[PDB]
């Protein structure tokens, strides 16, 4: 049968072609910044009762279209140690949700790499926690970013594995 893949697109995640989206949410279900705010402009109804704790994910149905609210840690608040564990946990919940939904594909941004980055480049950290959780799912995963340099590195990381 199908053959689950990983791909990267460098474009706006709100314009994704996949069966469901993962929002880089804040714990309080707020419009927020960057990806989360792009998610809010496109799918504001998905923010109804979407607030959920750090390290978890909460799905809100927007019609038949699932929005997976995943709360990665803000490294300005979490130590590297605790944060690492929360970023892992957040991704783990994405995998369980994508599984529970029976979805064939999902679009995902790199959690905790922007406003939550604490000033640090976290491409490899976040990507790696993404693989570790998603590698056991069979959904087609499409990773979104905007930076040209970031796309290339994520592309290299995908191709190097297969």
């Amino acid at each position: 049968h199908h053959a689950p893949s990983y791909r990267v697109k460098r474009m706006d995640i709100a314009k994704n072609d996949e069966e469901c989206v993962v929002n880089a949410a804040n714990p309080r279900g707020l419009p927020g910044d960057g990806v989360c705010k792009a998610v809010y402009k496109k799918w504001p109804e998905s923010f109804k009762n979407s607030a959920t704790p750090v390290g978890t994910a909460k799905t809100v149905m927007c019609g038949t279209y699932p929005v997976i609210h995943a709360v990665g840690p803000n490294f300005s608040n979490y130590s590297e140690s605790e944060g690492d564990r929360e970023l892992a946990a957040a991704y783990r919940e994405v995998a369980k949700e994508v599984t529970r939904l029976g979805v064939n594909s999902v679009a995902i941004p790199l959690l905790s790499t922007g406003v939550y980055s604490g000033g640090k480049d976290r491409l490899t950290q976040s990507l790696n926690h993404l693989f570790t959780a998603m590698d056991s799912t069979d959904a087609d995963v499409v990773i979104y970013c905007r930076d040209k340099e970031w796309e290339k590195k994520i592309s290299e990381a995908i191709q190097m594995r297969t």
